[PDB]
């Protein structure tokens, strides 16, 4: 069921912001690794004495990378006189985030009809405020509330190009890479206790539990009215033979934070071919492929959705497949994006549920846990 | 003249270590940008709970990238029980370095006959000690003294693979990139006062002033006995019409530090072709090309060293050329490697002074200051 209880008008995922120590190197590695173009900048060359911020785009997917300059550059400024293009930025908060968590996501940004109302209603409804609504050049309004750990849910709204004060990146610098990635499908947090995290977040958003379908985790998914903003949350299961990777996340991240970003591709086979070509030359590595038993059992499961050629192409690329009662899902996971075993990326493509495609079509790969266990067990013999 | 006054036996540049917030992303960007192979690692996968360190190699050039993990991972260790492969590493020192300087060089490492003696004689001769000599697995000895700002001169010596505790990187991960870079030619520091910096460093090394040949800087070059270890130092000139870029460095870096690394290529034309192909797809950008007047005046200067074809190839790639009384030098400079206008890279190739090639053959490009001024002046009209 879908009660459509959003307490304010939510549109779509707008951008994801990584807090970094050096934004240039992370941005350039991600661009090559994922096929995302440099499309806007806010830094010293644009008058910003506070932070360096570089935006990568692919389709509607926006990855923002931000790092602080030396505070001495802006020591004479005050908030009314700031040159920061993102007024919520804070040198100390940023350095503290990165030294506590390493490279990771600071802001999950969703676009809303009215960022001030969304902020006001949110905190009226239990949200811990993080940065009050601020109106940028009479054009854009931005506001932030705590989501979990040191991650904020950021609201953005436009009266009528990324943000004021950002400049388009010169086209000679902007090389039009594209490996097929098109938008953010879901952004997933890890926490020590699912219950209170769910209660808090659904409490101030009105997001409902997305209706779905013993190793690892327990999860639940929060979704907006049209279920295009999807915010799953995991917690660890303690005691198992294999140590919970959610617990490993919490230890290495120093607590709760964003675990994985799932990026929708319009052609997962082209995306995975292009990213795998670059794994060893600056891009991203992928988790170990499932054993061939897994693909031998795929025909009995999605033989009506994927031809024998498409299923063997899954085998080369290491793609996983799962299926709801309404759609089929193709998915694969990268290795951690940085030094720590914390944040990683998921590539997905959804087939089915056309009316546009409805959100979550196929679920999130729930069936692939038992299928992978049964496959390792079958293959071993 | 060359007094050969080294106070201890110095061999060659051994490696350069960057202190980072995330070593994975910097390392992967540098590898693609410069054509350096992943050759060794020390991290969680090798038992190191303290720091992540990744080594890139090209020829004899070794670039080490290191970042701290969460201190909680090693909270039960003490120095005798440490899992750090580089015993001089310190979480607080590293986080402080990166938050004060951003991405940059922490250690210039030279190999010496005996690292304990080199340390002892150095501090006996005025060197501020930074990390005392430590013997790694009865095989390698490492010691560190302050060089300038927060940069250390690191001594390494072997009784008889990078360091103990590092593992060779699996060849599937190791893609054999190579754009022709072969070794470190010189490593250059920026300081506010040349005099005391020279006095201190030459004081404890015995390095002599390398004998050489109004906009910017004043410099001098320190060299070892055979002049293969070259450590130039700059200071700003205040008052000029154009603000000294040494002063800009000092302000943005929060003080003294390593300004540029000069990497020797065995074929600067192949190197610059390969790096320029990648500038906009994750690699490095280059400083703006000199005006064509500069290349029109090149025939009158190195017409006997470079054919008309080689000089026009310089024009495409933006290469600078200079000439001593013994050799010719080809050089070009990258844009800053990271967010701040601080550290950058120089690519060079030296032609002449064969007996092997003697160090510094051609100088360091002194003549290119007046030649560039005269070129901008000539071209303008
Ligand atoms: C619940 N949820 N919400 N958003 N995403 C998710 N689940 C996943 O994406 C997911 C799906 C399948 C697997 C499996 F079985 F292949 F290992 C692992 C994950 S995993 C550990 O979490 O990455
Ligand atoms: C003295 N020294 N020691 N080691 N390296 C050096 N000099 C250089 O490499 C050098 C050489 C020529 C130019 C010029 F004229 F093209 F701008 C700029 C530099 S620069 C600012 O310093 O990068
Ligand atoms: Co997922
Ligand atoms: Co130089």
């Amino acid at each position: 069921k879908n009660p459509k209880s959003d307490k304010f008008k939510v549109k779509r995922f707008h951008h994801i912001e990584f807090w970094c120590g050096d934004a240039t190197n992370v941005a350039r590695r991600f661009s090559w690794g994922l096929g995302m173009r440099f499309s806007a900048k806010s830094d010293l060359s644009t008058g910003n004495m506070v932070h360096a911020s570089y935006l990568l785009t692919s389709g509607d997917l926006r990855f923002l990378f931000t790092a602080p300059y030396s505070p001495s550059l802006s020591a004479g400024e005050i908030k009314p006189t700031t040159t920061a293009s993102i007024p919520s930025f804070d040198h100390g908060s940023c350095r503290s985030f990165f030294s506590s968590h390493g490279l990771g996501v600071r802001a999950v940004a969703i676009e809303v009809e009215d960022a001030e109302s969304a902020f006001s209603i949110s905190v009226a409804n239990g949200a811990i405020p993080s940065s009050p609504p601020i109106v940028l050049n009479e054009a854009v309004t931005i506001a932030e509330v705590k989501l979990y750990g040191d991650v904020v849910l950021r609201y953005v709204s436009y009266k009528a190009e990324f943000l004021p004060g950002f400049e388009r990146v010169e086209d000679a610098s902007s090389f039009p890479l594209d490996y097929g990635i098109r938008r953010l499908d879901h952004a997933v947090g890890n926490v020590p206790e699912l219950g209170p995290a769910l209660t808090y977040v659904a409490g101030f958003t009105g997001f409902h539990q997305f209706a779905e379908f013993e190793s690892g985790l327990n999860s639940a998914v929060l979704a907006s009215n049209d279920e295009m903003v999807l915010l799953p949350i995991n917690e660890p299961v303690h005691g198992t033979k294999r140590k919970s990777q959610i617990q490993t996340y919490l230890e290495h991240n120093e607590g709760a934070g964003l675990q994985h970003l799932a990026l929708m591709s319009e052609d997962i086979f082209r995306t995975l071919r292009e990213m795998r070509k670059r794994s060893s030359i600056g891009g991203f590595d992928f988790m170990p492929s499932p054993p061939p038993t897994y693909y031998q059992n795929l025909k009995k499961r999605v033989g009506d959705v994927l031809s024998d050629d498409q299923i063997k192409e899954c085998e080369e690329l290491g793609i996983l497949v799962d299926r709801d009662d309404q759609g089929t899902l193709l998915q694969i996971f990268t290795k951690p994006l940085g030094d720590r075993p914390t944040i990683f990326i998921e590539i997905i493509q959804r087939v089915g549920c056309m009316m546009y495609q409805s959100g979550g079509c196929g679920g999130f790969g729930k069936g692939n846990f038992s299928e992978l266990f049964k496959s390792i067990e079958e293959y071993e013999k």
